């Protein structure tokens, strides 16, 4: 995991900063291990789970409280909750195309109250430039497991998660935790119906 050495680094301290800029009900995606929730729950939030893999939905089950509910759906089709204030994810909104993104975010928006969150942290680069220097970089060292990972997953451009935010009634920032994640923070600017 020399690898993955950068992607994760401070890894901690990027759910902390989801955590930080989250309120009331909770809604993650990508549950994964139940990091990112154990220290949402932690923080005394009120959180519901996504997540589609079987495997991982038992490490969690595992680690987190027992009565926790986590649900098989995933980004684009799952079970809403109640009264959502803040959809959540670390290292995961990537596993969906450009469309896909804009179809959850558009779908985000007709759930979420004005004054509603989404924040994500997750690998995404400035522009074309810095990702083909980046994918070089890991081909430069002995690192072949990561620059197939960013040449199959499907990174994105700030820029165009800019305008998918916003497009869909979002004002959103961007706040760089390491070389290869970033934590965009999106608050809904009207109100819902």
């Amino acid at each position: 995991d020399i690898q993955y050495k950068e992607v994760f680094a401070h890894y901690e301290d990027i759910l902390e900063d989801v955590v930080n800029k989250s309120f009331g009900n909770v809604l993650e995606f990508g549950v994964g291990t139940g990091n990112l929730t154990n220290k949402l729950l932690l923080a005394g939030r009120t959180v519901y789970g996504i997540e589609p893999s079987r495997e991982m939905r038992m490490i969690a089950k595992e680690k987190l409280p027992k009565e926790f509910s986590i649900t098989e759906g995933d980004f684009l089709s799952f079970e809403v909750p109640t009264s959502i204030d803040t959809i959540v994810s670390t290292y995961a909104f990537h596993h969906l195309t450009d469309d896909e993104k804009n179809v959850a975010i558009a779908k985000y928006s007709q759930l979420l109250n004005k004054g509603g969150k989404i924040v994500f942290a997750d690998t995404i680069f400035a522009d074309q430039d810095a990702y083909d220097k980046t994918v070089e970089a890991a081909k430069q060292r002995g690192f072949h497991q990561l620059a197939n990972d960013l040449q199959t997953e499907y990174y994105t451009r700030i820029p165009v998660m800019q305008t998918i935010f916003e497009n869909n009634g979002f004002h959103v920032t961007f706040t760089r935790l390491n070389h290869f994640v970033w934590v965009m923070e999106a608050t809904k600017q009207l109100e819902h119906h």
